RNA sequence: GCCUAGGAUCCAC
RNA sequence: GCGCACCGGGGAUCCUAGGC
């Protein structure tokens, strides 16, 4: 199902012929196998001669370690003016280089009526009830205020206060002498503008209104005030007097926003020990607070706080936020005055002095040190404790200790960009060390453009770490200190994958997208649909030039790294694959066939275009985009440069003259300007269905849809709150609207809208509301709709791939979608289809490092890409080597390095450098139109061979669009470099790209040429052609020499391992194998493709696909997996956060990472929970794993491992009776009578039943009352909303089974929605409700029968007599009788994994301890279905699940037994978790911790 | 400019 | 003390009516 063009009408005419044409100019894809023989030879002599001579650079060197660590060493010599640094001068200036580190390393160090009246008040302002108009937030301040003086005239509880300031209700921190002065000048204006009263009355009748109704309106929604113990008697008669005569004396808290000198800090510098886990724990409650600064709303001020520029120097604190946190034996508070996720201005507070110290800083990059204060302790310690026995280093092992720590805090502390890429080429460096030849472009590819102190103070650091490893007088054990440096390298990863800021990162993308093609030669810019003449003969042009490459047959000989490919290498090519020469023995055999002989459901976020007319819109408007950057520039002014500047200035009076046109003359911007005055003039004039506005037709009181307004944006439709409202209101909504015809119509069908009619006609109130909201839901005065101008500038739409999909599907009526349509081309041009020519949208990923751009194309441009590359994966598979999707060769490619570096053969890392960009479909079409794989058949193949030329074709000719953020920014560029604002004079490529077309009229749009590929687009044609380009290349080097080369590659990466020839040859001849080395990359890059400065040859470690192997011993990537166990957490359930860490820890041991680290990852996971107050239960983590418990046990056997932790000495009783179960099952005595008898029906009365139907004694009476709270019993959890979703009690295992049959927030915006759900009623009740887990606590407390128990590792677990199991049958429903959980997923397990699980454990105690270094591994294979198994076994236990949920989503002996024992467990994946994730086949443990592993015989 | 009544804004994005 | 494509981020009030 491939060839399905001879639908469509061909119109191909004199262009394609042309570029067909092209790629048969000096191509002879005849050669004989002797012809090319002497072709290769011819030039290999050439090619040495002209090396000899010097005509031809080296290209590469051999290594010397001193010469390289010279090099590393003065690597920054322009600022770090310095050679050697005392390793005591480094930790000094360490402890005092950044606020953050002098403040880490310092030495430093009652349920009262406050915090009542705080949260009251707080509660209030949440609900948005009162309008805040006229300092609201002031008389908040004033009752918070008057709480705190009768408190402490009570007991004088001195909380809440700063020295001088109080917490108010929101988060804010206002000073009393400001307050108060506000109180007083208010009293007095109203009593003079309302003249009697005395200023007491007048402010006790001003507090009793505002309670009077706030107590109301909580009155309304069943919120009754009685819970929150205030009282209203701190409204005193006499308050007035009392507040002002009130005063208390303390410090007055500030922040600094400039570079504060280095004496102001007001604590001895340096007092901690590098040694000591404090300032890693300080770094955590810092970090935590730091994080905490998102959870504070929006809310209006009431002081400016400062006036004029002195509002960003050192400012006092009258009116800001405040965070509190915490150390060990005091209190701080983090000072601020912006609320979200931008970045600003923080400043550390203590009681007893002011404005410790103050800092810059981005809140969403400081989650990797929430609670890890223990994990990178023990990080650092196995790391030292790596390189520890090299007795050429135990003398100063202290000093290598210190610099790790320092460099791990230093890292977490100031997360920069640049000091991750230094981190990150300290790999590429300690690679090129160890080898034997390298790149000579090397030291000028490590070099980071460093920019502030701490990132010298960095580079310094691991200098000295590494002069210290890396000796002249250490060869010892190179492996150890190998690994070591490498795991320093890949320490990196503690940073974020995130981007700092998105418009530099997706403008330095677009820059590089953009260089090479301008640099090339030529450009198309805005390519009609019907593509130009010129435009063809332009391309035409460019392809006859891309095949001009030549070299060492010349005069000029060859020029490296430049885009193209030589007709002569082409022919050979070429040739030697029609030769058969390219052809391994086990491929002659089975002749290359030609591959002409629900599945894009995702989340990529897919392009769509818009139409204006006929034809669809592929340029921005000129106008529109300039309109839109002045208003830009306009709220940039007003909103934040107002307070900035003096009005006498021009730049300041031209912003101005703009804002006053939105809402000089003697330099020849007048001109320029009255322009721009015209042209918004004309877009004002040209810019002069349901919703949610809506709901202001229907409902009376204001107040309601304010909270229909935040329940919908708190949480989605479908989870919509009852309680939030009176019932009556959901009656009388619905009434109201199905009244309007106009909205009737409008919601309702007459004749989704449909399920809106049956919900109400059934009085089914709730949810025809519920319908009616999801059908809806979906500052600075504008003489315009400014928000429809913004979304008319862009072109592109982007969506889910599945919404696209299923409206093409429902508009049709793989090939099936892009032919058979009513939305189908009819005749395809030269260009592209009838549709249009193919198109693209310019993305990037978020990479350690930089950023690698992904292309994103419509559902037209994926199909057609979809097809070629199933084509060139189809043809790949027949051909050995690739490993780019086939894993076995990916295993046999591991196997070989392994052997390979254990003989020390000679080992070739490569990697290309600039491989998408680079490559072109032309390259492609080209090396496609000259094979010929069926040497018979020739009838069908040239059927193929066209269909994919013509795809090819219009893959050439495609466009991509520029993105906007770039093109908007570059048009206020341009507005201001006309202006004159800020002249540069320096204009980079792009800059001038840009302006060369602003200032003629037409914007650049869309940009094409013949040079890109797109990258990740064609990713496995490049695949193809670098495994046919490989073999040819290691075809030449064994026709000249006399050795034989082996590779594997996956599209970016070459593994060469060399015969026992080639390295007795460098062994004996350095110069001819370092000339057969250049010769390699000469063809290489006459082939484009280019190697990459960050490619070594060696004999010591062999590195693929980031997969390092050295001699004996196994290098892990420790750090690598600590740091992306440590922020992989999510706003999902806790059971689901918990699953996914489990998965990340099991890969991470599975790759040599001791357990004793993963159970502190675990622990910080728990950790995390806790601080979001939710219960423990024991089907979440198991923190005391060991050994066996990740190489033989899975995801339920641990599970396993903890109840049996919990609950000893029951749990055996239970494994007793699974035996004989399992044997009978297992022998085929009942097989059904226990799936019905006793997995459908009760779960304790049938468990005893259960076990005393064997030969067993049942468990005792104080067993079966062993049970764990389950929330979430009824419904899943009521997540709050960090995402936009894109459009009964269902088992677990039937919506993991809707998965798999079928924007986001940051990491640490996901854990502050995390903590907000968590404590915001996310429990529902047993019909339909919502509760605070508080208050299921509470209800859990009420009963004198209960016991609560707690494990050392804070597990939660109750126990619950049987007679309390009814009666108050409205919270016992949420208690699970844990035992019987404890044996479905025991019996799950066991015939899952093999009957040795239900065996008694004990643990290996008669064993010594061993001398145990620590590195020396142990491989080990895992002691060890699909998904029709499952769905065509499904329909047998639960018909009616598959009658109402999985029939629209469209044999095993004991498959039908485990897929129900899961259904009705309902508390773990136990099917799901080997249906949805694979398990690892290979695991590398530590020999040592194995010693302690358990023992589980059957 | 100030005051009063009402309307708008008052998780993160 | 953030970002560091030299361009960004770093303090929230607004509207209608009436009275002085
Ligand atoms: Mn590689």
């Amino acid at each position: 199902g491939v060839e399905s063009l001879n639908v469509l009408l061909d119109n191909r005419s004199s262009h394609y012929e042309e570029i067909i044409a092209s790629c048969h100019q000096g191509i002879n894809n005849k050669l004989t196998a002797h012809e090319v023989k002497l072709q290769i030879e011819e030039e290999y002599q050439v090619f040495r001669n002209r090396l000899r001579k010097g005509e031809i650079t080296g290209q590469f060197l051999k290594v010397d370690k001193s010469r390289l660590l010279n090099d590393f060493n003065n690597l920054y010599v322009d600022e770090v003016t310095a050679t050697k640094d005392n390793i005591e001068h480094l930790i000094y200036q360490f402890k005092r280089a950044s606020p953050i580190l002098r403040f880490l390393y310092a030495n430093i160090g009652k349920e009262c009526q406050m915090q009542y009246w705080r949260s009251f008040l707080n509660k209030v302002k949440s609900l948005r009830i009162l309008n805040t108009r006229r300092k609201l937030l002031l008389i908040f301040d004033a009752l918070i205020l008057l709480a705190s003086i009768h408190d402490q005239t009570r007991h004088k509880c001195s909380k809440g206060w700063l020295g001088s300031c109080f917490i108010s209700v929101n988060d804010r921190l206002v000073s009393l002498e400001s307050t108060k002065r506000d109180l007083e000048k208010w009293v007095g204006r109203r009593q003079q503008s309302e003249r009697p009263p005395d200023k007491n009355q007048i402010l006790i009748s001003m507090f009793q209104k505002t309670i009077l109704k706030a107590t109301a309106a909580l009155k309304d929604v069943g919120i009754s005030v009685e819970h929150y113990k205030i009282n209203m008697e701190v409204i005193c008669p006499d308050s007035y007097d009392l507040i002002l005569n009130f005063d208390v004396s303390g410090v007055v808290p500030t922040i600094s926003y400039q570079r504060t000198e280095d004496e102001k800090f007001p604590f001895i510098m340096g007092g901690v020990e590098l040694l000591e886990s404090t300032d890693l724990e300080r770094l955590s409650s810092l970090s935590l607070a730091l994080v905490n600064s998102m959870k504070t709303s929006s809310t209006v001020k009431l002081r400016q706080n400062e006036f004029g520029p002195a509002r960003y120097q050192v400012v006092r604190c009258k009116e800001a936020y405040c965070q509190e946190f915490l150390l060990s034996g005091a209190e701080f508070q983090l000072i601020y005055q912006k609320t979200g996720e931008c970045s600003k201005c923080y400043a550390i507070n203590d009681n007893r002095v002011g404005e410790i110290c103050s800092f810059y800083a981005d809140p969403k990059r400081y989650f990797p040190a929430i609670f890890s204060a223990e994990v990178l302790q023990t990080t650092v310690s196995t790391m030292i404790s790596w390189v520890k026995d090299c007795s050429e280093l135990e003398e100063q092992l202290c000093n290598i200790n210190s610099l790790t720590k320092m460099i791990l805090v230093l890292i977490l502390a100031h997360p920069s960009k640049r000091s991750q890429k230094l981190l990150q080429n300290l790999r590429y460096f300690i690679m090129a060390y160890v080898s034997d030849y390298h790149h000579k472009d090397l030291i000028d590819k490590l070099r980071e453009e460093l920019i502030t102190d701490v990132e010298f103070l960095l580079y310094r650091l691991v200098r000295a770490l590494v002069n210290l490893i890396l000796s002249e007088d250490v060869k010892s054990m190179m492996t150890n200190r190998f690994k070591f440096i490498l795991n320093i390298s890949y320490m990196c990863h503690f940073i974020t994958k995130e981007t700092p800021d998105r418009l530099t990162d997706q403008i330095k993308c677009f820059e590089k997208f953009l260089e090479p093609k301008l640099e090339f030669g030529h450009v198309s810019i805005n390519p009609a649909d019907v593509a130009t003449e010129e435009e063809l003969d332009d391309m035409v042009y460019n392809a006859k030039k891309f095949l001009s490459k030549e070299g060492c047959t010349s005069i000029k000989g060859p020029d490296y790294k430049k885009p193209g490919v030589s007709k002569r290498f082409l022919s050979l090519l070429t040739s030697s694959f029609n030769n058969g020469s390219l052809f391994k023995e086990s491929e002659v055999k089975r002749e290359i066939k030609d591959p002409l002989v629900l599945d894009l459901a995702s989340n990529k976020s897919v392009v769509v275009n818009k139409y204006t007319d006929g034809s669809r819109v592929l340029n921005y408007d000129f106008n529109k985009l300039t309109a839109l950057a002045v208003s830009q520039l306009t709220e940039v002014f007003s909103r934040k440069g107002k307070h900035l500047l003096n009005k006498q200035d021009y730049d300041y009076k031209v912003q101005q003259a703009m804002s006053n046109l939105v809402l000089l003359l003697d330099g020849g911007a007048s001109v320029y300007f009255d322009q721009l005055k015209e042209t918004v003039e004309r877009i004002i004039d040209q810019y002069r269905q349901p919703s949610v506005n809506d709901l202001d037709e229907v409902v009376p009181n204001k107040f309601y849809i304010r909270l229909i307004k935040g329940e919908l944006s708190n949480h989605m439709v479908e989870d919509f709150d009852y309680d939030v409202l009176p019932g009556n209101f959901y009656e009388e909504f619905c009434d109201a609207v199905y009244k309007n015809n106009k909205l009737k119509e409008r919601y309702f069908y007459c004749g989704t809208k449909a399920v809106a009619t049956r919900t109400y006609f059934d009085q089914e109130y709730f949810q025809c509301f519920k319908s009616i909201l999801l059908i809806m839901n979906a500052n600075l005065n504008f003489k315009f709709d400014m928000g429809r101008l913004s979304d008319d500038v862009r072109i592109s739409e982007r969506e889910s791939n599945s919404e696209a999909l299923s409206k093409a599907l429902s508009l049709t009526n793989l090939k099936n979608l892009c032919f058979y349509s009513q939305e189908s081309p009819q005749s395809y041009s030269s260009t592209g289809p009838d549709t249009g020519r193919l198109k693209f949208s310019l993305s990037y990923k978020e990479q350690v490092g930089g950023n690698r751009e992904l292309y994103i194309g419509d559902l037209r441009t994926k199909m057609f890409t979809r097809l070629i590359e199933d084509y060139f994966e189809a043809l790949s598979l027949q051909l050995s080597g690739s490993c780019l999707n086939n894993e076995r060769e990916f295993e046999n490619a591991i196997l070989s390095m392994k052997l390979n570096v254990s003989l020390a053969h000679v080992s070739y890392s490569m990697d290309h450098s600039k491989w998408g960009p680079m490559m072109c479909p032309f390259l492609f079409l080209a090396t496609l139109q000259n094979l010929i794989f069926l040497s018979k058949d020739l009838q069908a193949d040239i059927k193929g061979r066209d269909y994919l030329s013509t795809l090819l074709t219009w893959h050439m000719h495609k466009m991509v669009e520029i993105p906007f953020n770039v093109v908007s920014a570059m048009m206020k560029s341009f507005i201001k470099a006309q202006l004159g604002l800020k002249k540069k004079t320096t204009q980079s490529i792009t800059e001038d790209f840009f302006y060369s077309n602003f200032q003629i009229g037409v914007v650049p749009s869309h940009v094409s040429s013949i040079l890109d590929m797109g990258q990740g687009i064609l990713h496995n044609t490049s695949d193809f052609y670098a495994l046919i380009s490989e073999r040819f290349i290691n075809y030449a080097i064994s026709c000249i020499c006399g050795g034989t080369i082996d590779a594997y590659t996956s599209s970016d990466d070459q593994i060469s391992l060399f015969d026992q020839v080639l390295t007795e040859l460098m062994q004996r001849d350095p110069e001819e194998f370092k000339t057969l080395i250049e010769f390699h990359y000469y063809m290489s890059d006459q082939l484009n493709k280019f190697v990459s400065p960050k490619s070594v040859i060696g004999r010591f470690v062999a590195e693929f696909k980031s997969r390092f192997y050295v001699w004996g011993d196994e290098v892990p990537l420790l750090t690598k997996f600590v740091a992306a166990a440590l922020h992989n957490i999510k706003c999902k359930e806790p059971h689901q956060l918990a699953e996914t860490i489990d998965t990340i820890i099991d890969q991470s041991v599975a790759n040599g990472v001791p357990v004793h680290l993963c159970n502190l990852i675990q622990k910080r996971t728990l950790s995390l929970l806790q601080y979001a107050r939710y219960p423990i239960d024991p089907f979440l983590l198991n923190c005391e794993t060991d050994v066996r418990d990740w190489v033989d046990g899975n995801r339920s056997y641990r599970i396993m491992r903890q109840i049996e932790r919990l609950i000893p000495d029951a749990c055996g009783r239970i494994r007793s009776m699974l035996r004989k179960l399992y044997n009978k099952l297992k022998t085929g005595q009942l097989h059904e009578e226990f799936t019905t008898n006793y997995l459908s029906s009760e779960h304790l009365s049938s468990l005893s039943n259960l076990c005393e139907l064997l030969g067993v004694e049942p468990p005792s009476e104080s067993d079966l009352e062993f049970s764990w709270l389950n929330l979430a019993a009824h419904h899943p959890l009521r997540m709050v909303l960090r995402q936009k979703i894109i459009y009964e009690k269902v088992p677990t295992i039937v919506k993991t089974i809707q998965n798999k049959l079928s924007f986001q927030s940051s990491i640490a915006s996901g854990f502050v929605g995390l903590c907000r759900t968590l404590g915001s009623k996310c429990v529902r009740g047993p019909n339909k409700e919502s509760l605070y887990i508080k208050s299921i606590q509470s209800l859990i407390s009420d009963i004198q029968g209960i016991e609560p128990l707690i494990d050392s590792h804070g597990v939660q677990y109750w126990r619950v007599p049987l007679n309390i199991r009814d009666g108050n049958e409205g919270v016992i429903s949420y208690f699970r009788p844990l035992l019987w959980d404890y044996m479905c997923i025991s019996l799950s397990t066991a015939i899952e994994l093999g009957a040795w699980v239900l065996g008694e454990p004990k643990k290996v105690r008669v064993l010594e301890f061993f001398k145990h270094n620590p590195c020396d591994y142990f491989p080990l294979k895992p002691a060890a279905v699909g998904l029709n198994h499952i769905i065509h076994s499904l329909r047998r236990l639960y018909p009616s699940v598959f009658e109402k949920h999985i029939l629209p989503f469209m044999r095993i002996k004991f498959l039908d037994l485990c897929v129900a024992l899961d259904v009705n467990c309902e508390a773990l994946s136990l099917v799901s978790h080997i249906v949805k994730w694979k398990r690892e086949e290979h695991y590398i443990v530590l020999s040592s911790e194995l010693r302690l592993s358990h023992t589980r015989t059957h």
